[PDB]
């Protein structure tokens, strides 16, 4: 709720994680690991700008 | 070339940025800022794995 980042397991079902902005990227991507079991570097970094028009 | 995120600017071209693993992700999306001009919390935030195989 927080800031759940968007994850997209390899499966494909989607996969949500609620981490600090602040916290390191590095760190966030970590956690996904322990939400499933796949290297930080694996997981692809993403962004999209979307002012609620 | 070091850590080049991926972003999709809004008008569709897509965008390249290389900022460091440890740098908080609220600076990231922060410099995308000065790459164009949107608010860190507009950039959508993604992740997922690609293991090589």
């Amino acid at each position: 709720g927080s800031m759940q980042i968007f994850v997209k397991t390899l499966t494909g079902k989607t996969i949500t994680l609620e981490v600090e902005p602040s916290d390191t990227i590095e760190n966030v991507k970590a956690k996904i690991q322990d939400k499933e079991g796949i290297p930080p570097d694996q997981q692809r970094l993403i962004f999209a700008g979307k002012q609620l028009e």
